[PDB]
């Protein structure tokens, strides 16, 4: 049975960069969360990353013909949010730079321990963003990447981003992942 608090532990005990770091829990809780490397629709594998984080459990996401059950109507209470504008890029912003602009807002709003569900240039793919008291890890589950803004191919934390790329971060209430905790999609998924 896999600990996150365990991985945690050891990571953040390391000479990695907070994106080293990020780069590494992903990878890891990718090849347990998406097996598959489906690159498929990826809100499934964003809110299992939120779940793992939140001491839920590790499991597998939901498959194509499984994003059916649940997922198919899990952001109705959020549309607006994610249609919206959100946190948008700088010009010569690097990636460094906004992920780090990105997450000190989301540390302002957010507690330790908490998570978000991080939509990237509205919906055009998802991400989890973990606060950890001091830091947020941003994990890309189904990729096995850390933050990115799915461009097609990787970048460097000096790489310049995309003039309006932008960013809505998603505060899924508590409830909403209790409430899919309890629920027979949830249970089914293999558990690690």
């Amino acid at each position: 049975n896999v600990n996150v608090k365990k991985l945690l532990e050891s990571l953040n005990s390391k000479s990695l960069g907070d994106m080293d770091k990020d780069s590494e829990l992903a990878a890891t809780l990718q090849k347990m969360i998406n097996p598959s490397g489906g690159d498929g629709n990826a809100s499934g594998c964003a809110l299992h990353a939120c779940m793992a984080m939140l001491g839920y459990g590790v499991r597998e996401a939901p498959v194509p013909n499984e994003i059916s059950e649940y997922m198919t109507g899990f952001f109705h209470r959020h549309l607006e949010q994610i249609d919206s504008e959100g946190i948008v890029s700088h010009p010569n912003e690097t990636y460094s730079k906004f992920r780090e602009r990105i997450a000190e807002n989301i540390l302002q709003n957010t507690s330790k321990g908490s998570v978000v569900m991080i939509s990237i240039e509205q919906a055009t793919h998802w991400i989890a963003g973990f606060n950890d008291g001091e830091k947020i890890m941003f994990l890309d589950v189904q990729t096995g990447k850390g933050f990115n803004l799915y461009d097609p191919v990787e970048k460097s934390p000096d790489a310049f981003v995309d003039e309006n790329s932008s960013v809505q971060v998603i505060h899924v209430s508590d409830q909403e992942f209790d409430h899919y905790a309890n629920s027979s999609s949830w249970k089914s998924k293999r558990l690690c």
